[PDB]
């Protein structure tokens, strides 16, 4: 149908956004954070101060025991657990039931946060990544090998302020296609370059429609992915650089303390009074399937400047980088992504839920003349 996984996704700011999951039989109930950056499912299957419940195995009589140890460090966060396999379902996903496997979380440290609401994650990305080798059929393989769910989903993340009905912000996690209700515009495709990340290739960008000026390879140094299990843009430490440079002379006018710009400090504007108009808008030039159909995806600062509290309080949202481009959630808020495995691509629109400004609009415009996958791809 589709409209059945509308609104189907929740979170809190900067933590993530779930999706409700069961595992089991009898069919134990757990919210899961959806990660494009990942290919392993887990979730929390042993007790832990910040887990509200937990997988027990023991009461699952199609549990099996694969008999095998597995770790995954992200970027500061990490659990251990055991490898096994049972039955998953999602209530507002597709009407379907797969044996996948699934890394019993016995041990972490620093990956469950406080109040977070979700238990678990699922890993959305290649077996190429997926610990502890790629013999670990990932989630989504699994079930579109086992169903006839097509071989492509969609995510919709909203940013704050819109009607939900444990809290603030929500969206939609469209498994097997794509829902028109949820987007405008056109979609344009951009090559995922390997199956491991969700790799793609920036070929260009500007600040305010003034290009950066640097070799695109730059861009793409070691890698540039689709990430949603990842807050910040971040930038490799050269990008970084000219970018909070070309950010900074254009808010000028306004002075903050160096905490600010590295993501630790907030800075407050009196109720209502943020000046939005001296933070530019950020253009990622993406590559066309053909190079003469690329096209940019326009970021406000509405986006980069992530609300939190304690009137009107924000996080600078774009980090340093020495491991390449991650185009993380507060750049997939505001576009509608589709991670359309089946094609070897990934789709991008304007978003029903796009950020406001009064004068300015992002946008997925094109098409674009621009280099090449040659020109701006890094060889590893
Ligand atoms: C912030 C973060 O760590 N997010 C991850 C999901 C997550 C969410 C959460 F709420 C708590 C938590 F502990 C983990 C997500 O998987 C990160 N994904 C990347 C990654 C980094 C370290 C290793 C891994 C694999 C080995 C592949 C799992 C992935 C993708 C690749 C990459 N290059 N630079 C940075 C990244 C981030």
């Amino acid at each position: 149908s589709f409209v059945e996984m509308v609104d189907n996704l929740r979170g809190k700011s900067g933590q993530g956004y779930y999706v409700e999951m069961t595992v089991g039989s009898p069919p134990q109930t757990l919210n899961i954070l959806v990660d494009t950056g990942s290919s392993n499912f887990a979730v929390g299957a042993a007790p832990h101060p910040f887990l509200h419940r937990y997988y027990q195995r023991q009461l699952s009589s199609t549990y099996r025991d694969l008999r095998k140890g597995v770790y995954v460090p992200y970027t500061q966060g990490k659990w251990e657990g055991e490898l096994g396999t049972d039955l998953v379902s999602i209530p507002h996903g597709p009407n379907v039931t797969v044996r996948a496997n699934i890394a019993a979380i016995t041990e972490s440290d620093k990956f469950f946060i406080n109040g977070s609401n979700w238990e678990g994650i699922l890993g959305l990305a290649y077996a190429e990544i997926a610990r502890p080798d790629d013999s670990l059929e990932p989630f989504f393989d699994s079930l579109v090998k086992q169903t006839h769910v097509p071989n492509l989903f969609s995510l919709q993340l909203c940013g704050a302020g819109f009607p939900l009905n444990l809290a603030s912000v929500g969206g939609s996690m469209i498994i097997g296609g794509i829902d028109h209700s949820l987007y405008t515009g056109s979609l344009w495709y951009t090559p995922i370059r390997r199956e491991w990340y969700y790799e793609v290739i920036i070929v260009r960008v500007e600040i305010n429609g003034q290009d950066l000026k640097m070799d695109c390879k730059e861009y793409n140094y070691d890698k540039s992915i689709v990430d949603s299990g990842t807050t910040n843009l971040r930038l490799p430490k050269k990008v970084f650089e000219a970018a909070v440079k070309s950010i900074k002379a254009a808010s000028s006018t306004e002075k903050f303390p160096d905490g600010f710009w590295l993501g630790e400090q907030l800075v407050c504007w009196q109720a209502g009074t943020t000046p939005w108009n001296i933070f530019p808008v950020i253009s990622l030039y993406l590559m066309g399937e053909v190079t003469n159909q690329s096209f940019r995806i326009t970021i406000l600062p509405q986006q980069y400047l992530r609300p939190v509290e304690d009137d009107d309080c924000y996080k600078f949202a774009i980090s340093q980088s020495s491991t390449g481009t991650v185009m993380g959630a507060v750049i997939m808020e505001g576009f509608y992504v589709v991670f359309d495995r089946a094609r070897k691509r990934i789709g991008f629109a304007v978003s029903a839920c796009h950020v406001h400004d009064e004068f300015r609009t992002a946008a997925v415009e094109g098409p674009f003349v621009t280099l090449d996958m040659e020109d701006c791809g890094y060889n590893i």
